[PDB]
């Protein structure tokens, strides 16, 4: 037998049910913008309590595990990959993951330990940086008129979301600023994967 700061056994989920989520495959950046408006607009949690998370990492190849673009015990190997993270009150963490087969939401510990794994025997240009933008931040300055997912003749590489570009006074597109792990730009702080652990594992 093993004992346990405090458990959120009885969390409420800070977004609706996956199946009624907005979702766009390969647009997991607006995604969770719409996770961050909608807990936002539902006067249920504050917004400080949430975070947008960009997984890349310099070569733009992070491979993440439980996806449902790869159903089994194998990885997607991603350019980026975006997730919601909710730190509750009591300090237990959870990973809103519209790509997962995971539960959504998931416990931290076991997002980290199932979809991500450790880096420590991954071939080192695959290992993954985290960047991590408070939702308030992220939905005040996130911009994107999605013009990374034309192809090579204009056409989408995948179809856009079903609702207009995510804008803000200041830009229409900065998205490589929060694919970016280079420390000295954009917004949030960067990590490698055993200080994100550490910063928010418990």
């Amino acid at each position: 037998q093993q004992m346990e700061g405090p458990a959120a056994v009885h969390y409420q989920p800070a977004s609706p049910p996956r199946d009624a989520c907005v979702y766009s495959s390969c647009y997991s950046e607006e995604n969770v913008w719409k996770l961050c408006e909608y807990i936002k607009n539902h006067d249920q949690y504050p917004l400080e309590e949430c975070y947008a998370v960009f997984i890349s990492n310099e070569r733009k190849m992070i491979p993440i595990w439980k996806q449902q673009a790869r159903p089994g015990d194998g990885p997607v190997i991603w350019d980026y990959h975006v997730v919601l993270l909710h730190v509750s009150s009591g300090g237990q963490s959870f990973i809103y993951d519209l790509d997962t087969v995971l539960p959504f939401p998931c416990l931290f510990d076991t997002y980290v330990e199932d979809a991500i794994k450790s880096d420590d025997d991954i071939h080192p240009q695959f290992r993954r940086k985290f960047r991590v933008i408070c939702a308030d931040s992220y939905l005040k300055n996130f911009a994107s008129d999605r013009s990374h997912m034309k192809d090579s003749s204009g056409n989408w590489r995948e179809p856009p979301p079903p609702y207009p570009c995510i804008e803000t006074g200041d830009s229409k597109m900065n998205l490589n600023d929060f694919i970016s792990m280079d420390p000295k730009v954009g917004w949030g702080a960067v990590y490698t994967l055993s200080e994100f652990t550490h910063r928010f594992g418990s």
